[PDB]
């Protein structure tokens, strides 16, 4: 679903992993990012951001929670990184990064609530009364406060499989005034999500059901006197949907993929942000007619549909489609349609969230210079290969 | 759907589980490996396999390529590790450990193809004549002779995604003529996937059309004056189904969850091998009457089914069911019928690929003895957490 804006885009990123991996430098099922260009991306959020007020914490998830790339876009003036659970804020803190974010969308283990307190954390977001009990009671023995944030929900919102969590609308206040009674916190405010979601057929993205919400807690919390310092409004944050986010009074915001380009807005290859990835892969055999490349970043929701296959002995280049794959059995091998040299390269380019796959990450710098070099390798869960 | 037979196999595992992680070092979504057991089972099965004269490769993919349990494991007679994949290989070479067989289920990226050859595979299974051509010019480069497996198929075979591949039995003499030519290999025998597989109406492992196949590619072989010094007969290779290979003539197996006892024969928990691992969770939150475990081990054809809930205040355990989990969005947390507190323990037991998950493996000795003690965390890639 993003080839067509990475051949608009970034063709020099095409050309780069070709020229890697026929000198033997990169291997089959990687993704291989542009770092120039994710840099450049991630500046282009924060100067847009800074305009509307608005404080980022940097979503590294879908790109392999990779922490070389989440220290140097830090460096670019974001307020810290929001980890998507106790497994990314592992690989963070290793790192010595500040995790500004901890609890969404998933939350905190009993026995690393001390550590997430101890070490560091601006804002923890509670489903229930009993977590926030159980950060409340760290904050008191490490001798600190700790701010929160509230997930909040209603009947009506876009609740997906997985994140079927929070306090329900009705019991709110209810719920803020146990909060406000438990020692150890400080209520920031609230979060939700999806807040925002791409509309395929109005052709923009849009305000959720789960916007909506958020904005009606902290209004209907405005009329206790409860003044709230965060209103945290992820997905699809990206360039074109910051000043829709300021509309609402939204104070921060958490970019994911508009770090590489690949949102749903970005189809036509038009957004502020440009492509900064693709998948690379290599025919590995042919069956039946078709050919088969190595699997490994197979994403259910990814929307994969277009191939490139590159044939080193005469440098061609030729589109073709991958065939429908079963999501029931693993991906050891994907299908295109029709036969190709047998190790030949592959590129694919399509929304994924590296971290549920096998892929490795390679980050080449030096691309917008021509002159393309590999400054790291990385596994799909942040280790380094070396 | 081995909660069964983990209750009659080990339930000191069950123990040793929960109460590590009482102790805050377990945390949720890990496979909480007994090596105690693995090692008996791997014991078992080499003794099994020596009286029928069967050969094993160690098969690691499920157990999340771990090279500790690897290297253990291959202390115990094993004559190599299979690697399904490429990336499996290299944790193993990394490790410094022996890859035996690698090809199968996965191929040798081209750029791959000399390092296998150099660094030492005692077979190499290729799926095309292209790829047999690769291996030979490494090995006449490398001055060495290469033993290869070619994988074949029928057009009645069980041909699974992913595992579509190989020569087809109508053009196998033709293609044994051509690998006979060439000047870098020796022709070592012949593999298929799956061999065997387990029949839940009949309640026993059975020979499947695919190793019909090899045995008529054998015979059809024969019949022209080839002689094949290996039969590579993978799937549900275990105790009780090695008689059954020998009868076949089969020459090699790779035994993988039977080192774990998490094989469909085992569901009443009465085969040689032991239930060796478990999945912990915990409780994360609640939402609409029902409690939801911190995801990350969820394998769709796994069966899960089953899962135990420890609250430690009282020390109790009490069974309920997963509920219909949706596999097109991402596991960030699994539903389980009724409520239970908050930071309670969660016990699965099922049949998992960890390699395709991202758990935590975490490796615990001295079960048997009563005194479980940790000695070693990896991730489901094989890297160590320290
Ligand atoms: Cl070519
Ligand atoms: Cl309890």
């Amino acid at each position: 679903m993003f080839v067509e804006a990475l051949k608009r885009q970034n063709p020099a990123l095409i050309s780069a992993a070709l020229s890697l991996w026929q000198q033997g430098k990169i291997a089959p099922d990687s993704w291989v990012i542009d770092v120039d260009q994710i840099l450049e991306n991630g500046k282009r959020l924060i100067e847009t951001a800074r305009l509307y007020g608005i404080e980022l914490y940097l979503m590294t998830k879908q790109f392999g929670r990779n922490p070389w790339l989440a220290e140097k876009l830090l460096a670019l003036g974001y307020s810290g990184i929001v980890a998507v659970d106790y497994k990314e804020a592992r690989v963070m803190r290793r790192a010595g990064l500040p995790v500004a974010h901890q609890g969404h969308l998933v939350q905190i283990p009993c026995h690393q609530v001390a550590d997430a307190v101890e070490q560091g954390t601006d804002v923890i977001t509670v489903f229930t009364l009993d977590k926030a009990r159980e950060v409340s009671a760290a904050a008191v023995k490490a001798g600190r406060i700790q701010s929160v944030l509230l997930k909040v929900y209603s009947d009506d919102d876009f609740l997906y499989p997985g994140q079927e969590s929070g306090f329900a609308l009705k019991v709110l206040p209810e719920i803020v005034a146990e909060i406000q009674n438990l020692p150890g916190l400080h209520l920031a405010g609230l979060t939700h999500f999806p807040c925002l979601l791409w509309d395929e057929a109005v052709g923009k993205v849009l305000p959720t059901p789960n916007l909506h919400t958020l904005i009606q807690a902290r209004d209907q919390l405005a009329k206790s006197g409860i003044a709230l310092e965060q209103l945290n409004a992820p997905s699809a944050t990206s360039c074109t949907s910051l000043p829709l986010l300021a509309q609402y009074g939204v104070t921060h915001a958490e970019p994911g993929h508009a770090l590489t380009g690949t949102i749903p807005a970005n189809q036509q290859g038009d957004q502020p942000e440009r492509i900064a990835m693709l998948w690379l892969s290599e025919i590995s055999h042919h069956f039946r007619g078709d050919s088969y490349c190595y699997g490994g970043g197979y994403y259910r929701r990814g929307h994969a549909q277009h191939a490139l296959v590159f044939t080193p002995e005469n440098q061609k280049i030729t589109e073709t489609n991958l065939k429908t794959v079963d999501d029931s059995s693993i991906d050891y091998t994907l299908p295109l349609a029709g036969e190709f040299p047998v190790s030949s390269a592959v590129v694919l380019c399509f929304r994924t969230q590296i971290f549920v796959t096998r892929s490795d990450v390679v980050l080449v710098s030096g691309i917008h210079r021509g002159e393309p070099e590999i400054v790291g390798r990385y596994d799909s869960l942040g280790n380094s290969l070396g």
